[PDB]
């Protein structure tokens, strides 16, 4: 339930029951062979795992330091990483005898995982999604009503993606008979965390054999985008007992750290309980969890998983921010380069990456994790 | 050169030495051990190949009749088996000692694939592009802008932007490839395409023995011109006992004479440098095609494809606009995979083959892309 001093289960007396069973559950079916081998099957066969580790040759060789590793979560099934936790908590939900799959979105990306696997196991699918975030990703929204999944806008408080977790709880105990609530990434009251960090450990597991197999030796640095986490803690995990290995999570610097309108929880934020966890969250000076702010959209969130709270008070793994600005000229620059475009949320990430490979070896090994693919964020990198 | 009757390389002496010196240029490295290297490799860590062989259970289940396996171009970096094809030939213009890359694209799609395969090579790309496919297709202009690819104005059609391209090459050869995005055109683009997209077919095969320990009954897949049917057929042709079927756009109609099915209903003619089948007026002037699929809308076919059905190794058929959007509909909703309405073709025959065959019998169908691309279309619709 902790992670040293971060995590927990903050939430009513209603949902301490329903998360008691997911808990009975997981524990049950996390080793179960059936379970793990449906799970394999369907990330080969379905997602297309195992993804590939690219040398991005003509940008290491532009920089003309560190070796850059691209881990291609951009080429699994839907283009983003979120597939991966999407299959797995259905497919528990599924063997947990629920029918039915409700989840968050913001960016939509979630919605559109959770709807996919919705459907691949036939399921009904309802998204509760911020009213600010449906008029924002209009496309995302038509992707889900093509799958067969009901958008329900949120319309308390800011109406994004904080707004939209809180109404989804509040349906979830009444319908967690027969419910299963999808959380898209390492947030929420235990069991939450460790079960989308486990789901997601795949990425490092593969990353891990695939770098031992191409330079036979373990990355000097691991760079990966930080929302909620979950893609970070998919390829940090396996690399944490691994000392030598750096682990360095990018969060949102949005307009910059210092102009109040970013998503930088780790840098900028206080420790504090919402969406029932105790974690990192913006907070004024009166307390109350200030607005996030991103170009990136699954950026976006004013919190940080518990579990990257710990990693940071450890000091195992290092938080730095990057701007939309440096975001945006790593879009740029890893299209022209590789002919990769990354989601806005993964080039930050590549931002990093690029600014720390220059500093270094030639020898020198960085995996940057690319979360997901750029065809969604097309249209803003456009208006900008 | 030759598939039987159909192929050639019928185009003015201009471009009879730039398509020998390619021809000299392929024997050369189609073999190659550091060519094949090189193209494995980034086949592997770029495109993510191999794709999976994907069985659509609820699918299945739902027809009633034979297990549909689908074959995952869909999941091919760029969302199409189009990369396949675009990686072979930047890699061989590479090693050919070319510094620039030219293609031509209406739908927009071949564009994207030349520019990625471009940048990923560190080489010049200009896509040809008709001022008037250019407005239609704004987003793919962006993408090959991003892609750092040169998108050069031009009916302002396909055409003037193939003759643009054309009169490009005829100078431009001695440091530019001009890259073809189907098995379509002079001798030797229709061998090299089908080679570089027989990698679906070579895959296909052990997967499917992997997981049902037999060869298909049947495999699907859509065409065009037909570089996406070619590569997943080509390996298994050889093998007699497997039928292959390519499904043209039957469009508003077979007799509506608004559809792309030049197997079925074109006429054998000498257009763009090759013997094939085309759709021909009463005059015998090629005759405008219409799909809702943009990949499906070709004129013609490609000249392998005409020579399969002469022998009639491979039968074609045509689905109708109106059963591909049932099809994208149902495979969204049923297994959660967004096809393109290309792939939908293949998804909606399909569907109706499986119901006429055995439980115990197999089809592949060839999932050649992601619906992404063609959802303003659905919308639409
Ligand atoms: C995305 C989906 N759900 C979230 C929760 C919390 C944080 C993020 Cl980024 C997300
Ligand atoms: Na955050
Ligand atoms: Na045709």
């Amino acid at each position: 339930m902790w992670f040293g001093e971060f995590g927990g289960q903050y939430v009513p007396e209603t949902l301490v029951g329903p998360l008691k069973e997911l808990e009975k559950a997981y524990k049950r079916f996390k080793d179960d062979e059936e379970f793990n081998r449906q799970l394999n099957y369907y990330l080969k066969t379905w997602a297309g795992r195992p993804t590939p580790l690219y040398y991005a040759k003509r940008l290491t060789e532009k920089i003309g330091g560190a070796k850059v590793y691209l881990k291609r979560e951009d080429l699994v099934h839907g283009g983003a990483h979120k597939t991966n936790n999407a299959i797995g908590q259905a497919l528990l939900a599924k063997l947990m005898g629920k029918t039915r799959l409700i989840a968050e979105t913001g960016a939509g990306q979630h919605g559109v995982a959770t709807a996919m696997a919705g459907a691949l196991l036939g399921m009904k699918v309802d998204i509760y999604m911020g009213a600010e975030d449906v008029e924002r990703q209009k496309m995302n929204v038509f992707r889900m009503k093509l799958l067969g999944a009901n958008v329900i806008p949120v319309n308390s408080g800011s109406r994004t993606l904080k707004d939209a977790i809180n109404e989804a709880l509040r349906d979830w105990v009444a319908t967690f008979e027969y419910t299963h609530y999808l959380i898209g990434s390492v947030v929420g009251p235990h069991p939450y965390p460790t079960i989308v960090r486990d789901f997601q450990s795949v990425i490092g597991r593969e990353a891990k054999a695939q770098i031992l197999e191409a330079e036979g030796q373990l990355p000097d640095v691991i760079v990966a985008c930080v929302g909620g986490g979950s893609n970070a803690m998919g390829i940090f995990y396996p690399f944490v007992n691994d000392k030598k290995v750096k682990l360095v999570g990018v969060e949102a610097g949005g307009k910059g750290l210092e102009s109040g309108k970013h998503s930088a929880s780790l840098n900028a934020g206080q420790v504090g309980v919402s969406e029932g966890m105790l974690s990192y969250f913006l907070q004024d000076e009166e307390g109350q969890i200030k607005p996030s702010h991103s170009i990136a959209p699954g950026l976006d969130y004013p919190g940080v998983g518990p579990e990257h709270a710990y990693l940071k008070k450890i000091q195992r793994a290092e938080y730095v921010a990057v701007t939309d600005e440096e975001a945006l000229k790593a879009f740029h620059e890893l299209s022209r380069t590789e002919g990769i475009i990354p989601a806005l949320e993964s080039a930050h990430a590549v931002a990093y990456a690029m600014k720390l490979a220059k500093e270094m070896s030639r020898d020198e090994i960085i995996i940057v994790n690319l979360s997901g693919r750029g065809d969604k964020d097309l249209d803003i990198v456009l208006k900008a």
